[PDB]
């Protein structure tokens, strides 16, 4: 739908058989979620943010239903304050900025 | 205009008599810019991001021309990797998410 920026742009994702909410982030190149159980293998990886650098697990080819749309990409799991859906997934569900 | 998410959503702001580019961030509640000279008074403030917490200067009532639109808000100046225009300013220039 159309979403104004008066409140945090929050959205219900379904991931790895579980329900969660997550922040729509056009600032973010990648998708990062707080600590949660996911099947398969991962790779130790590191990202940077405002504060500094954090160390994540990389899962690839993880199916996510964002507000009822399908998408499949790399999801980084770690020590984030917020659930970030960035641009790798944003493009799939067909998202844009209008102003 | 309309902006796809295939590349980082970068935009030319004019601030404190200078030109710079900055990242359109719907994830960000506030606007934070790297270290630069601004007139007036400020307050020592602290924010959090992925990585951790950083310490900023707060300037209030700073006029910014984002892609040729006027806006006046709180701008936090500090040690960010990127120039962030978040939601405090986003709303002013009339921004939305469409998907
Ligand atoms: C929730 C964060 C992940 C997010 C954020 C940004 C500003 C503020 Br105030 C609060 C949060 C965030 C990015 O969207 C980001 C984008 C590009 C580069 C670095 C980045 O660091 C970040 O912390």
């Amino acid at each position: 739908p159309q979403i104004t920026l008066w409140q945090r742009p929050l959205v219900t994702i379904k991931i790895g058989g579980q329900l969660k909410e997550a922040l729509l982030d056009t600032g973010a190149d990648d998708t990062v979620l707080e600590e949660m159980s996911l099947p398969g293998r991962w790779k130790p990886k590191m990202i940077g943010g405002i504060g500094g650098f954090i160390k994540v697990r990389q899962y690839d080819q993880i199916l996510i239903e964002i507000c009822g749309h399908k998408a499949i990409g790399t999801v980084l799991v770690g020590p984030t304050p917020v659930n970030i859906i960035g641009r790798n997934l944003l493009t799939q569900i067909g998202c844009t900025l209008n102003f």
